[PDB]
C-alpha cells in the first residue's frame, strides 16, 4: 500500500504512460545516473511497487536488490496496464483487449 513509480528508459515511453494514467508518477533514464536517482527515490518516497519498463537486465537486477523493492519487469504497454490497476482499484481507464 503506497506510490506506483513507472520507471522508463525513453522519453516516448514517458510521456505516452503519463497521458494514459496521471494517477501514477514516473521517472525516465537516460544514463545509469538516472537509474541511481531512481534507486533513491524509491527509498526516499517510500515505494514498494516499482515497474521497470524497457530496461536493462544489469539496471533491473541493481535497482531490484539494492533498493529492496518489488519490481514489476514490463515489456507491452499492457502489462504496465495491469500493473497501474493493481494500486488503482478505482481505474480512471480503460485497458484495451487483445486476441
Amino acid at each position: 500500500m503506497g506510490r506506483l513509480v513507472v520507471v522508463v528508459t525513453s522519453e516516448q515511453l514517458k510521456e505516452e504512460v503519463r497521458k494514459k494514467f496521471p494517477q501514477v508518477e514516473v521517472r525516465l533514464v537516460t544514463t545509469e545516473e538516472d537509474a541511481k536517482q531512481v534507486i533513491k527515490e524509491i527509498q526516499k518516497k517510500g515505494v514498494q511497487k516499482v515497474v521497470l519498463v524497457g530496461v536493462s537486465e544489469k539496471l533491473l537486477q541493481k535497482i531490484k536488490q539494492e533498493a529492496n523493492v518489488q519490481v514489476y519487469r514490463v515489456t507491452s504497454n499492457d502489462e504496465l496496464e495491469q500493473v497501474v490497476k493493481d494500486v488503482k482499484g478505482s481505474g480512471l481507464e480503460h485497458h484495451h483487449h487483445h486476441h
